[PDB]
């Protein structure tokens, strides 16, 4: 195990986050809320603080209890909620939008990593509403779309719930480029939103979906093939908006939507530009090895039982039975052409591994690869410039990257 992955005996380190909330918050996640940057994207430290400071008092640790946990958070979500509702009331938009999406950060991290409990799934919906609410005030406001999922089979959802933002003046006449942005296992379309008002600003169109088994995904968890079919919806959709350049759709997956996006590459070549996968995995992310090391490393929680989860299996043993059956080596997807790819991650990191970049490079056609050495999962910051960057050049945008990067943190 120790010798089989690019980051060696890194694997066998057990990260000091998982001992308790209290180093979870004080080593990983009190930097990012106070620089309002992901998971606390559209946040405040002035919400998180005092709700950690709580939080640590109860000394809440792994195993968690998720109604526990949820519960701790609800108290400020909703204090947030009542400002924004009376903000609205009084004429005051720039401040209703501000606190509605503050609302919606302290419901999105009482349900992280993934709503595996009733307060949760309450959380998310709850998290959704205010969230919606925040977004129809922007300046540009940001829509939900609920596509028909027409390409969904028997057990599928009839909706692929989505955030559409369209820039002024786009049209028929004059169509703009779309960045379909695929979210991960902790982040859906409420928080990936923190991209589009940027992408708007380049003259750029935004449609956000979350994958399988995620958000309101209607794809079936247990089945390979089930964001294929999704694709096909959501491709459909934006096909139909002829404001939209059909011809100028980018993939951009996250995480663990860094998978689908390299996958989508291969199954809708005809229908995409370019994909990227930004911490993304193919293969060895599913191997029993991988998956038996990483809930202990850098992922805040419990990553491999969050993984099992998504993907529709009740433990972890029952999903390594089976995971052999997503990868995009044992599937044959790697083997397929594919559309233009640009591969991105940091080598060292513990959630997807490195080693999956190079399988990605192992198999069908040449692919666009930046590694980043000495840097953990997505690589960052120099991630999203070398992104922001390629993007600029393969659209043909201003490629004024720093003015773009600087809307992104709250």
């Amino acid at each position: 195990a120790t010798e089989k992955y690019y980051i060696r005996d890194a694997i066998t380190k057990p990260a000091v986050h998982h001992e308790s909330y209290q180093k979870l918050w004080e080593t990983k996640w009190k930097k990012p809320c106070e620089m309002g940057v992901y998971p606390f994207m559209f946040g405040s430290i002035k919400d998180f603080e005092p709700v950690a400071q709580e939080i640590i008092k109860k000394g809440l640790k792994e195993p968690y209890d998720w109604d526990e946990y949820a519960q701790m958070y609800f108290p400020k979500a909703e204090e947030l909620a009542k400002i924004a509702e009376e903000a609205e009331a009084a004429g005051e938009k720039e401040k209703a939008s501000e606190y509605y999406l503050r609302s919606s950060a302290v419901y999105r991290i009482s349900r992280f990593p993934t709503p595996r409990s009733e307060k949760q799934k309450y959380a998310w919906r709850k998290g959704c509403e205010v969230f919606y609410k925040g977004a129809a005030l922007m300046e540009y406001p940001i829509k939900e779309v609920r596509i028909p999922h027409k390409h969904g089979i028997e057990g599928e959802g009839d909706v692929v719930p989505v955030n559409f933002l369209l820039p002024p003046n786009a049209s028929e006449t004059s169509p703009v480029p779309c960045v379909l942005i695929i979210t991960g296992l902790d982040g859906y379309r409420t928080e990936l939103a923190v991209w589009q008002q940027g992408w708007r600003s380049k003259g750029v169109a935004t449609v956000i979906a979350e994958i399988p088994g995620t958000g309101d995904s209607p794809a079936l968890r247990q089945d390979p093939t089930s964001p294929d079919r999704q694709w096909s919806s959501v491709l459909d959709w934006i096909e139909s908006q002829k404001a939209v350049d059909s011809k100028k759709i980018v993939a951009w997956g996250f995480s663990t939507g860094g998978y689908y996006a390299l996958r989508m590459a291969h199954t809708h070549k005809d229908r995409l530009l370019a994909t990227i996968s930004l911490g993304g995995g193919a293969h060895h992310m599913f191997d029993r090895e991988w998956l038996e090391h990483a809930n202990k490393l850098e992922y805040p929680f419990d990553l491999s039982n969050t993984l099992a989860y998504k993907f529709g299996y009740p433990d972890l043993e029952s999903f390594i039975e089976e995971s052999s059956k997503f990868s995009l080596l044992n599937d044959g997807t790697l083997q397929k052409p594919c559309t233009k790819v640009l591969l991105v991650n940091g080598n060292d990191d513990e959630i997807f591994p490195i080693d999956d970049m190079f399988v990605s490079l192992e198999n069908g056609q040449p692919k666009l690869a930046r590694m980043v050495k000495g840097k953990k999962h997505m690589g960052e910051p120099e991630s999203f410039s070398i992104i922001l960057e390629w993007i600029h050049k393969l659209l043909g945008l201003d490629g004024k990257i720093k003015e773009q990067l600087a809307m992104i943190p709250s």
